[PDB]
């Protein structure tokens, strides 16, 4: 049913996750999320896996993130015994349902029945001061979806949302 072309369009957070944790048929699982500054190394986010039923995620970040240019993500991910081909992730990024940016990023080939690791740079859009104000200024209206596909398919739709006030 859900393609990504109904996502690609998109101009608001979703009112409701758009798949059930049901149809990740390929038993999908991301196990660690690591965020590094291509500009200073630094490493900006970490975890390791041990209603929402997790798929929510809260983020708080610091005012010099919407600065950034360019970020690296590693992410590892266990995967089940069908093959998977044609993996794609699509996330959206909104303030106050205003679109900031959207990424598309396609996996490599992924090992069934194993662990892999795929590298993402998420290149920032250059945000006008009054939007850095704005989002520094209310917290949490920042909010993103992010669109999991196999062969075009929707099987996992996770949502998250960002602080840049510190803490
Ligand atoms: C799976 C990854 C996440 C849930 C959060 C990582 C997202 C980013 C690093 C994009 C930041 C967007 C801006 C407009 C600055």
């Amino acid at each position: 049913p859900i393609g990504p072309e109904d996502v690609l369009g998109l101009q608001r957070i979703t009112g409701d996750y758009l798949c059930s944790p049901e149809e990740n048929i390929y038993k999908i699982d991301f196990v660690r999320f690591k965020i590094r500054d291509m500009d200073s190394g630094t490493v900006l986010f970490e975890i390791k896996k041990p209603p929402n039923a997790g798929r929510f995620v809260r983020y708080q970040f610091t005012p010099a993130f919407l600065r950034l240019r360019q970020v690296g993500a590693t992410v590892e991910f266990t995967v089940g015994d069908k093959p998977v081909n044609n993996f794609r992730m699509i996330e959206r990024h909104y303030f106050r349902n205003q679109l900031l940016k959207s990424f598309d990023f396609h996996f490599g080939f992924c090992i069934p029945s194993s662990k892999n690791t795929c590298e993402h740079i998420y290149d920032f859009p250059p945000l006008s001061e009054e939007l850095i104000s704005e989002m520094i200024r209310h917290p949490y209206e920042t909010q993103s979806d992010s669109f999991y596909f196999v062969d075009d398919r929707l099987v996992m739709h996770n949502k998250a949302d960002y602080s840049y006030s510190g803490t």
